[PDB]
């Protein structure tokens, strides 16, 4: 498709726990991409990520 979708689920760096609440309902730490990026293009995001993370609360919708 012309629009990127979102990644697919993530993973709780803390326990190991995955899921697509983006938050680990076990400790209650937020979840992260298990399976980064290992191979880049450019890495134009890639330092970026550090500086990524923002407060930001969004609704999911049903496929
Ligand atoms: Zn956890």
């Amino acid at each position: 498709g012309s629009h990127m979708v979102e990644m697919r689920m993530k993973k709780c760096p803390k326990c190991g726990l995955y899921t697509l609440k983006e938050i680990c309902p076990k400790c209650g730490e937020k979840t992260v991409i298990p399976k980064p990026p290992k191979f880049s293009l450019e890495d134009r995001w890639g330092k970026y990520r550090r500086m990524l993370k923002r407060a930001l609360k969004n609704k999911n919708k049903a496929e």
